[PDB]
Order: structure tokens, then sequence, then C-alpha cells
């Protein structure tokens, strides 16, 4: 099970627009392109990945890539390894403004929710078309964020301690006291998503909206249990989903700084695992037992070459880690 990864260019923002920033990034297939604005003799370095989703226009475009291409692309596929049983993780790494959050939340407003509004949408359905009667679902939830290796229980404002982040001396990391809730349908689960996103970290110097140098964590915890028509024993399905919202790249933030070390070091094949704590909590989603996938969002602006390539190269890496 080796990791999948997609990259995808949005359109312009309020910031490039400014600096009437030309695009550097075009795609083909699946393959990525980037140009030196400084050096614009030499030949654009190019990249082969699993998916390069262009974005950069809008949905009015023909080859534009929507959230339903993204989501079906991976969303579905990995819901599904959920259900075939394994444990599953989907995240967004990149430069602030690239587009992170979008292909995982995204705008409720008119189709735009992304990869984890999706996937829940679709379980929740899988599960009521299920008129089987062996079978019997459960799903919890869990969304935190992880700012300064300090965990926060984004649906249990009533407490400001940062949760502690154990090691289980048989059952592996778990954040202590971190709330666990079951949900019924998508509209309870939608909610609480929606709660968590704003207790997120209000922060400044991002204009007083939701910073980002901390993790979005979201957790799903699916259970399956078959009923054996003759023995009173019920055969118990659990995979875990985890969907993650890095912080910027930009470049002190351990967690990423750290989650670069295991891929490379996924990419070269021990690890500092517990070197972060990131990585720490998703010991098996990264590199243990699942199948993961990273989306690497990616500004078009020429002003961002720099943090667009390097965003690039650690996407190509990623390709490689295999699980
Ligand atoms: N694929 C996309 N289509 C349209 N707008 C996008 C897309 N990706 C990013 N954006 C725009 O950029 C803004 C910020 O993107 P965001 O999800 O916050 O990225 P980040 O991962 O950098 O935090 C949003 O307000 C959104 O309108
Ligand atoms: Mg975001």
């Amino acid at each position: 099970a080796s990791v999948k990864v997609a990259v995808r260019v949005r359109p312009f923002n309020s910031r490039e627009m400014s600096r009437d920033s030309k695009c550097i990034i075009q795609m083909s297939g699946s393959t990525t392109t980037i140009v030196n604005p400084k050096q614009p003799k030499e030949t654009p370095k190019s990249f082969s990945f699993d998916y390069s989703y262009w974005s950069h226009t809008s949905p009015e475009d023909i080859n534009y890539a929507s959230q339903k291409q993204v989501y079906r692309d991976i969303g579905e596929e990995m819901l599904q390894h959920a259900f075939e049983g394994y444990n599953v993780c989907i995240f967004a790494y990149g430069q602030t403004g690239a587009g992170k959050s979008y292909t995982m939340m995204g705008k409720q407003e008119k189709d735009q929710q992304g990869i984890i509004p999706q996937l829940c949408e679709d379980l929740f359905s899988r599960i009521n078309d299920t008129t089987n009667d062996n079978m019997s679902y459960s799903v919890e939830v869990s969304y935190m964020e992880i700012y300064c290796e300090r965990v926060r229980d984004l649906l249990n404002p009533k407490n400001k301690g940062n949760l502690r982040v154990r090691e289980h001396p048989l059952l592996g990391p778990y954040v202590e006291d971190l709330s666990k809730l079951a949900v019924t349908s998508y509209n309870d689960i939608q909610d609480l998503m929606d709660s968590g996103n704003k207790p997120r970290t209000v922060a400044a110097t991002n204009m007083n909206e939701t910073s980002s140098r901390s993790h979005a964590v979201f957790n799903i915890i699916f259970t399956q249990k078959r009923h054996d028509a003759e023995t009173n024993i019920t055969t118990e399905k659990v995979s875990k989903i985890s969907l993650v919202d890095l912080a910027g790249s930009e470049r002190i933030n351990k967690s990423l700084t750290t989650l670069g070390k295991v891929i490379s070091a996924l990419a070269e094949m021990f690890i500092p695992y517990r070197d972060s704590v990131l990585t720490w909590l998703l010991r098996e989603n990264l590199g243990g037992n699942s199948r993961t996938a990273m989306v690497a969002a990616l500004s078009p602006a020429d002003i961002n070459y720099d943090e667009t390539l390097s965003t690039l190269r650690y996407a190509d890496r990623a390709k490689q880690i295999r699980n």
C-alpha cells in the first residue's frame, strides 16, 4: 500500500492579484510543471503524481477540477478501504493560502464542501441504504488542533488545559480525555464539525481567522458489527479515519518540520516518530497499517516559486512511501 499523492493549483487570490502575479504552474494529465520567474531561461521542472488537479480557473471551465472530482478521486476510495476494514488518512500539506482547508472543509455554501464534509455524507449515506439486518454500525468522531505540541479538543471548549498525548503500553498513542462522540446522522456530524472549525485558535496576524500554525485532525472511528445468524456472536470491524489540516509550511512548528523527516525517511526506506506529536498520534496512519494519501495544494502565483516548488518536492517524496 503505497501512499497516493495529489497536488492542486487554486485560482489567484487577493494578494496575487495586487502584485499582478503571473501564473507559473501548468498541468497536463498527471504532471505539473513549475516555472522560475527569476530564471525564465532554463527549462521548467516537471512532476508526475497520482493526480495533478488544475483548479486555477472556475467551475465554468471544462477542465476545472472541482471538489467533486477530488473527493470522488481519493475520498470515495479511502472511505472504501475504511469499509473493507482498513484504517485511513488524508492530509492537506502546503504553503498557507494555497488551499489546504478549502480542499478539506471548503465552504458549505453551495457545493463547495471539501473532503471531510463529503466523506461523512458518503459514509452515513452508505450506512443507511444498507437495509440488511445483520449489519449494525456505529460512528464516533473526534476533532482536534495541534498547536505548539499542544492538543486542543475542538469539541469541548469547556476545557482549556492542553490534552496529554500518551502512549499505551499495549495499544499505542492516544489523547487523554479527548471527546469521542457517537453520531447517528450526517446532520448531527455536520454540526459538530461546524463547531470545532470555530473553536479553532482565533490567533491574529492571520486577520483574526483560524490561524494556521496548527493541525486540524478529524478522526472518524467507524465500527461495523455483523451478526451471525446462528451463533450469537457479532464480528466487529473497526477502522480509524483521520483527516488532517497541517499548519502551513513556509521555510518553527516542530510537527511539520518533523513530518518532513519521517516522509523523507519513509521515502528512503526506526523514525523520529516520537520526535513530534503529530507523527506520534498518526503512528500507523502515517507509516503503520493503513492506506494514506496527501493532497498538496499549490499557489499559482509567481511570487510563491520558492514555496510552491518546495511543496512539489515534499509532495514528490510522499509518492514513494509505502505502507
Ligand atoms: N480550489 C479552489 N477553488 C477556489 N478557491 C480556492 C481554492 N483553493 C483555495 N481557494 C481560496 O483561497 C482561500 C484560502 O484557501 P484555504 O483553504 O484557506 O487554504 P489554506 O490551505 O492555505 O489555509 C479561500 O478563501 C478560497 O476561496
Ligand atoms: Mg485552511
